[PDB]
């Protein structure tokens, strides 16, 4: 059956949620751009660890066991949360940046040359 | 003045945009989970390169020159695009995964213990 | 007091040690190039975690506390071990590759500029 | 024909070579621990880029074409050079740390299990 994401939360919603979470704990001081970037790298590491010993032939993530699916959800989420936090801290409008990048991607790879 | 993201595109919008982009070029074959993960790692590398030689004291990303701001927008976007693609390819509902992770984050770090 | 690395183990020594370690456990099957690369990325993550919340002003790694020095030693080592394993699995002569790269680095960055 | 690394350069040799390279260009200022770490992450990205679109079935890195072998040598080397630089900047004796980690690895993964 066709797979889709839920319509919410949006990236703005996530930005706002993370900002409130950090503000309640007085963590703004820890959230400088290079801290957030290094935290992002750490979470990408954790995500990679889930895949590192998977063979070419064994079942893919759609079929992993419950505890492994849970970990996968969690690490994908941790990466997104820091990416949002980082983008916001740099005053980058991430949704609109993605539109611009996708337009650039189309120009670099025209369908008739691929 | 207060900074916010635009309300669109949503993560579902980005998922759909990337899927159409890949489908037009017959790239589904290249987009297996471990390919997407390695591409994500590559983009995180490019993002890190923008920050690597910045000193502690010099101005932050909010004040970088136009070409550096453009690169920053682009690499943040490339990371998000592959993260979305990866989540979708694993049938993870990324927005709802983030809600669950944020709830877990609150439980691990109660405000009165921090 | 001048800082230096110890003269051993060499990269070849590390290669041989890791290969024997893996061979004793019948782990050759797990050590394909893309597995090793992803494991390397994981260990780079662990290394980054040690630095992620450090401020500009607090003490630097030369002065970290004992437990943090120990963790730093361990994660730097984990990165090196997988890098060696990956290079060896690809039949790349890593020490000689480094010489070649350093030569190229000199050319790209002339001293007078 | 057995695969081995060359016996030189050693990690100490690489340390000394990189330190002189940086010192000649007055780059000590750029080489703070977190700069070196981020540069390392960048080079791990470049390494990953070489592998990212490879299929399961096409030839593996032992059999890659000449230009791809050259790139692989270079990116493996870039990762090693920054790892050495970072370890040295933190006054970590990387060869001896690796021995300690390998010992710990043996304990965590006993051969009989
Ligand atoms: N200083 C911190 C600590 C945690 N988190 C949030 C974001 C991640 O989703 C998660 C990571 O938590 P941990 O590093 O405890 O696993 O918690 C945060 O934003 N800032
Ligand atoms: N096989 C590919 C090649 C490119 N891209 C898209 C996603 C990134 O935003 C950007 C990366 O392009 P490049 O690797 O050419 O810089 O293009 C993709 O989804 N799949
Ligand atoms: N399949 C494995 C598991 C572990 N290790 C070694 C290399 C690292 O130095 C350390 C990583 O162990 P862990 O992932 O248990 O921390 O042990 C290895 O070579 N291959
Ligand atoms: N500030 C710098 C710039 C370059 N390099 C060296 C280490 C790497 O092997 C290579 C990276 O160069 P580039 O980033 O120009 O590819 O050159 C370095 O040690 N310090
Ligand atoms: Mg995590
Ligand atoms: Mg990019
Ligand atoms: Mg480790
Ligand atoms: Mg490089």
């Amino acid at each position: 059956m066709p797979f889709r994401f839920s319509p919410e939360p949006t990236l703005e919603d996530i930005r706002r949620l993370h900002a409130e979470f950090a503000a309640e704990r007085d963590w703004e001081q820890f959230h400088q751009p290079r801290n957030l970037l290094l935290a992002l790298v750490g979470e990408v590491g954790e995500l990679a660890e889930l895949f590192q010993w998977k063979s070419d032939t064994e079942p893919g993530p759609q079929a992993w066991p419950p505890k492994e699916r849970a970990a996968l959800q969690e690490e994908l989420s941790d990466v997104l949360i820091y990416l949002v936090a980082l983008a916001a801290r740099c005053h980058v409008d991430l949704p609109q940046a993605v539109i611009s990048k996708m337009d650039t991607n189309r120009q670099r790879y025209p369908v008739h040359l691929s």
